[PDB]
Formats: C-alpha cells, structure tokens, sequence
C-alpha cells in the first residue's frame, strides 16, 4: 500500500494523530519539500517525531520517478510519501494516485492543515472566496499575468482572491507578500484595469499553523514596504466585506478603521 | 488563554499532534457539534484520547454566551474549545475572537484538516472552486434557492461549485447527495437556467477524512439514485474539466468514460 500523508503547515506537529500513527508503522518514508515551505521544523525533527529515516525527494525524482523510486517498494511494503500541508491541495500530487493505481498499488490519503482552509483565521468567510491564483516570480522575458484578471473576475462577482504566492525550492526563494504586491502593481500599469493600486485592501498572512502568525490588513501603498517575517506568505484580495468580516479585519488584523465604513 | 483547537474532519484520530498536546494541557476543555458531527467517532472516544472531561456547547451556549460560558475560565486558566474541521472555517467563529480580545482573553489557533482542502482528493484542483454554499431543505413556505445561482455564476466561468447539504446536528439527521440532488432537479424545474439536470456532471465524496472514503463521479441520471453509505456527503458540480481532472475521476473516482469527452 501507498501512504499520502501531510504534514500540516508551520512544524511537525502539525500532522494529523492519524497521520503520524501510520507514517510510524510504514516501512519507507519518503517525502518532498518543494511544493512548499514548513518554516517551522527540520528534516530531523519530522524524522525525530516519526521514528524512521525520510528519503527527501526532489520535483524530478517526482514527476518523472515516481514510479520508479517509490512505487515499487509499494506493492511489497507500506510506504508513506510526506508533504506540507494537505498533499493534494495546490500540488499535481493527486496524479500520482493514477500512477499508482496502474501499477497494483493500493493508495490511501491522510490529510492534514491547508493553507487553502487556514484563511478562515483572517476573518474573512471562507465560503465567499472565488477563482484562486499563484503569483509566480517572472522568469527571462516571460511575465505572467493570469493571477490580475482571476483578482478582477473574483471582484466583479464580490468575492475573495487567495493568491498562492511562488517558491523555488532549490534556490531557496520563497516570495514575500511585497514581491507579490509589486509584481501586481506593474502589471496594473501593464493592464491599467483599476484592479491592483495603492488604494486596495490587501491581507497578509504568514506563517499559519505557529501560534504566532502575522495577520495584517490594510492599503497597498502601507503594507508594500511592511516587514511580515519570514516566510512562507500568501496575499489575499478581498471582494466586498460583510460587517463582521471587516470588525475583525480592524480589531484582530490591524486594519485602518475606516475599512469598518463597509460602502454596501 | 484560550485556544481554538480543529478536531478534524472524520474520527479522533484526525486532530493534530500539536492540537491533542496543547488540548491535554488544557485545564477546561469545551466542544461543539452543532456546525458539524464527527461521524467516524463519538464524544466519548475524543474525551477518552484526551484524557479531559469535555463539556458540549449548544449552538445558543456559543453564539449568544460563549462570553459567560468559555472566556470567564480563559482569565486565570488555559481553556480549549475544540470544533470539528478547521477552526474559523464555520462563519460565525472568527468573531468570537473579537469577543476574546474585548474580555482580555489571548487566544490561539490551532489548525486541523477542513472539508475545503480535503476535496482535493476528488482529483479537482483546488484554485478551480469558487465561491462555495448549502444546499438547505425546504419547509414551510420557503424554498431558498440561492445555491442554485452559485452553481450557475461558478459554472459560467469554468469553476467547481462545493456544496454543504443540510444537517439538522442535534436531532441527527444528514442530508444525502440523492436528496441534495432531487433537491437541485427540483429547483432546475423551477427556474430552467439550464444548470442542473439529469445530464449534469457531479461528484460525490463521502466520509472525507476516512482511510476508506466514498468518491464517486457521473451523471446525475446514474447516481440520483444511487447509494453513498453514510453521511457526511459533500456535493460537487465541477465546471469544464482539465484533462488530469477527468482521468482521475474515471480511474479513482469510477466516472464514465463519456467525461473524457463531454466535459473536457
Ligand atoms: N503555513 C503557511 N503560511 C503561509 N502561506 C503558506 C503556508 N503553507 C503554504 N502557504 C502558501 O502556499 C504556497 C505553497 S502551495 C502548496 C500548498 C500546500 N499543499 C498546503 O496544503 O498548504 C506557499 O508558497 C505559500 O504562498
Ligand atoms: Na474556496
């Protein structure tokens, strides 16, 4: 059988009972790191916790050898592949399921803490987030843009924007919700759609999962150039905010007041 | 301090290590089950794992006194409230952590698995969804619909449209995917938008959270009568899918053929 088992968000902890129970009693554990940034732990620690040895996989040795290095051992053994968060949310993970199943392997789904739920802590209804989007890092002459019209889509309909923000691994690059705002702000002058300005409401996030997270709320033009600690970071774009949503935005998130005078 | 701890989405087992620990140090501990059961579990199997007698919390005991109730033992105590899934994720949760700061109350979060990220293992992409709704029973002389026009509004620009059905927690009493469905036919005969009919593509996952989960994906003509097991059941209305999308609902989720096609 095959194990896809999370880690959580911030440290090992963060797993599920369930999780560590079956990653304990599983012959092989092999784990990944790339899809995203647990700034709380260590490969030690998770090892430590777990009580077995952890082959770190690379994004290649993944889609490309899955089915080479792990599989096999699947079909003699019970083998755990770890990952932060929930394994299947904003990866191509969920994939490798198919891999197994054409190769005789059982495959089974623990899931753990997700970045994509922990957004409920900013206050913001979780149901009124729309089309989400990763804001990834420019490469050459190549500029992406898609995540500003997911942001305009979402805000024409009232809704919330979730923008993963992008991480390369291997050159340990984790972006900043400053990065994320700047890149947002020259595809504005790019587009010029009034959808990314000084003037928009934005929320930070980082490091969900420790008991002490940043949450801060409140206009580009003063949060651009805001230190919100290390990584990982995720920004936020909300679409019309209800009463409550914008009381806690000010009182917990530390948000301009004035954001309270919801214009209904 | 109080901490706001996720129990998880299925059975005990799905609370974090990090939330079990922090819950045995705890010297009261408060839990409600109104916004959500705990189908693979019962409250004497959590209160046995955490070694604490756990006092339950009606929907009134939160909402109108959680002030009078849970903060008063925050002041010179460590207090736990646990919630199934992910904290803050139920919409009227977050506002309670304005209630903790008005009464000099600190407060903590402490993430578990959530219905929202665990969808992913249906194999849709998770920044595919947008916004999300319930599915409510008629009674009386209303009959709300609203779900229908986020299906429509999702649909329209090629998003996954997530549906809660009903749930009447205290009595017991779950909404099946058939009723939710029957339900869906009901209301497409009302309005005839063309968004929901017996040719609708659908997916229904069924005890999330579980090593052995029910997801099943078709037409709504071949599964509104169709048997899911027991409750909870999420219903999924997925917009135009990515071909990844597709062959993982044919080859895990056992959907037709015909979607490779139809719905690609
Ligand atoms: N604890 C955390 N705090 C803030 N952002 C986080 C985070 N964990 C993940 N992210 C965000 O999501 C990106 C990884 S996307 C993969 C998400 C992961 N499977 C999960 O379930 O969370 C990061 O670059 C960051 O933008
Ligand atoms: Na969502």
């Amino acid at each position: 059988v095959m194990y896809f088992i999370g880690l959580g968000l911030y440290d090992e902890r963060d797993i599920t009972v369930k999780g560590l129970e079956i990653a304990k009693k599983c012959d092989y554990v092999f784990a990944e790191f790339y899809t995203s940034l647990m700034a709380g732990t260590t490969l030690g620690r998770i090892q430590k916790l777990i009580g077995k040895e952890i082959r770190v996989l690379s994004r290649e040795d993944v889609e490309l050898n899955f089915e080479n290095i792990v599989l096999p051992l699947a079909k003699e053994n019970d083998v755990a592949f770890l990952t932060p968060g929930d394994p299947l949310v904003a990866t191509t993970h969920a994939e490798l399921r198919i891999r197994a199943k054409r190769a005789g392997v059982e495959s089974y789904v623990i899931h753990a803490p997700s970045i994509y739920s922990a957004v409920g802590i900013t206050g913001l209804h979780i149901y009124k987030f729309g089309k989400s989007a990763t804001v990834a890092y420019p490469e050459g002459n190549w500029f992406p843009t898609s995540y500003y019209d997911v942001i305009k889509e979402n805000a024409e309909r009232g809704l919330h924007t979730l923008l993963f923000l992008d991480i390369k691994a291997e050159k340990r690059m984790y972006m900043t919700a400053n990065e994320a705002m700047e890149l947002l702000l020259k595809v504005e002058d790019m587009k010029k759609g009034g959808v990314f300005t000084d003037d928009t409401l934005v929320v930070v996030l980082a490091r969900a999962g420790s008991l002490n997270p940043t949450i801060r709320a409140g206009y580009v033009k003063d949060l651009i150039r805001e230190d919100f600690g290390d990584p990982p970071h995720i920004l936020i774009v909300p679409g019309k905010l209800h009463i409550v949503e914008a009381e806690y935005l000010v009182e917990i998130a530390g948000a301009p007041r004035e954001i309270l005078r919801v214009n209904v």
